[PDB]
């Protein structure tokens, strides 16, 4: 029995997927979270509790679409909660919990095509998944009703996808959620349609050994009262209405030996002939004065940026509006400066530039309401045209007006630290290209938060994608699923059950 294996080997083995985005799957920190995930961690809890073993350790392992039923087999792990389907069939193969969201299998395609339906699929190039139940569908349908289609198998669902995305496949059959996490950590989410008539309606549930009735017990049991209790569609709120942090995220960790604070992140920018550069940054603040201010857990910033043009502006410039949230992503007033943003605070930024010798200004004004993130502002080049692209400047272009909500406020380093103010520097690497180094003073100077910033430039390429203005003028932003909780599932969720559909 399982129970019995975890009670003698004093650890708990858990499957998990990669890229089942957004029910199990790596965020940007190579940590596993997810909706699905959700319920394998309160099923250790409830392990930790039946067998009365408090420090039982847990040990992760992950497993693809092809391979979980033969490492199950062989115990190699003992459950995963993530997006298998409970069917028939692999009830011979395995046992399968209480249900814990439903899929429909549909297909994901660039808009501007003629994938509308199936029938489309017909002598094309389709991928799937290896070992799934869609592409069991395709070969059927290639059977049954002759579509001759070239089925390409792929690894995981982030290799189909991005054999979609790079033109080998017109299409991507999958569970429509899947398709959609898919979707959401593309190269420019807005290409990908999904379509089709659903060719299969699957309950997705959590995979243990068959003939292990006490194990199974203890998961239903677990899952039906995380369920009936509500806590489940919190769950759903939490993974399916909150920024995916995959891609675009910024991680902010403290740096207790400057008194402050760093970040080690990726900013993408789409170069105009389809391709992406890749800004690699590095950050450090450390504050100005003397006084206490709050070192924080490791959290992220979620910052949603919308560049645009004023119209009746003849000079070189930008428009920015950004949103900007602290949030955790886990499963499962502090300062005095604090004060000093309860209201709106205007804002300027100065920034003086030099990259490879080609000198510049940036004047920047607006306001910052930290209550609810949102910065909004306008920088013009004073010098001219400026010679690098608008989108290389946003990051450096006043993290102290993010949003904390009211349980992290005792993170918040960037308000701790004034009105004194702290300095920010960076390295912006592009890949295949120069470095932006970046200095940068950003204080409370009378009713005003200043952002002064020196920026050195340095080995880019005359003709490259920076120099040579190839980057498009807009900015990548982490999407989140947007999906509302379905009837279907919440009378699921009040009478739990473990039935195949
Ligand atoms: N739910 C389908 C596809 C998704 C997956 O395997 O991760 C299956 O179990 O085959």
């Amino acid at each position: 029995s399982t129970l019995d294996k975890i009670a003698k080997n004093g650890v708990i083995v858990v499957g998990h997927r990669d890229s089942s985005v957004p029910f199990s799957y790596y965020d940007s920190q190579h940590k596993v979270v997810g909706y699905s995930q959700e319920y394998s961690n309160a099923i250790v809890e409830a392990v930790k509790k039946k067998l009365n073993k408090p420090d039982l350790q847990v040990k992760l392992i992950p497993i693809t679409s092809q391979n979980r039923i033969p490492l199950l087999q062989n115990g190699t792990y003992d459950f995963e909660c993530g997006s298998t389907t409970n069917n028939v069939e692999r009830q011979k193969q395995a046992a399968f919990s209480d249900t814990i969201f439903v899929v429909g299998t549909r297909l994901l395609t660039k808009k501007g095509g003629d994938i509308k339906d199936f029938a489309n699929l017909k002598d094309k190039a389709v991928v799937v998944t290896s070992g799934t139940t869609s592409e069991v569908l395709l070969n059927k349908l290639n059977e049954e009703q002759k579509m001759n289609m070239r089925i390409i198998s792929a690894k995981d669902h982030g290799d189909s996808f991005r054999t979609l995305e790079s033109g080998r496949a017109v299409a991507f059959m999958m569970d429509d959620s899947l398709l959609a996490g898919e979707r959401a950590k593309a190269k420019k989410p807005d290409d990908w349609e999904i379509v089709g008539k659903p060719q299969s309606q699957e309950a997705y549930g959590c995979m243990l050994r068959k003939d292990d009735p006490q194990f199974k017990k203890l998961m239903d049991d677990t899952i039906a009262q995380v369920q009936t209790s509500g806590e489940a569609e919190k769950w759903f709120d939490k993974w399916f209405k909150n920024p995916i942090l995959v891609n675009h995220t910024v991680y902010i960790t403290a740096d207790k030996q400057k008194n402050g604070i760093k970040a080690n992140f990726k900013i993408h920018h789409n170069v105009e002939d389809g391709s992406v550069q890749l800004a690699d940054h590095y950050q450090q603040n450390t504050p100005i004065g003397d006084g206490p201010v709050l070192l924080p857990d490791n959290h992220y910033l979620s910052y949603q940026s919308v560049l645009s043009k004023d119209p009746n502006e003849k000079r070189d410039h930008m428009v920015l509006l950004e949103f900007v949230t602290a949030t955790g992503n886990s499963l499962g007033s502090m300062s005095k400066g604090e004060e000093l943003f309860t209201g709106v605070v205007p804002i300027l930024v100065e920034l003086d530039g030099d990259v490879n010798g080609h000198k510049f200004s940036v004047r920047g004004e607006g306001e910052g309401d930290a209550t609810n993130g949102k910065l909004t502002l306008k920088f013009i080049c004073t010098t001219g045209k400026l010679p690098v692209p608008w989108p290389t400047l946003v990051t450096t272009l006043v993290q102290c007006f993010a949003r904390y909500p009211d349980h992290m406020k005792q993170h918040d380093f960037f308000k701790s630290a004034m009105p004194e103010g702290y300095v920010q520097e960076r390295t912006i690497s592009f890949k295949d290209d120069g470095t932006y180094k970046t200095r940068a003073e950003v204080k409370l100077e009378g009713d005003t938060l200043v952002n002064r910033i020196e920026l050195k430039g340095i080995d880019f390429k005359e003709d490259g994608n920076i120099l040579g203005h190839k980057l498009e003028y807009n900015f990548n932003n982490p999407l989140n699923m947007n999906f509302e909780l379905s009837d279907e599932m919440k009378a699921l969720f009040k009478e739990p059950n473990d039935k195949a559909l």
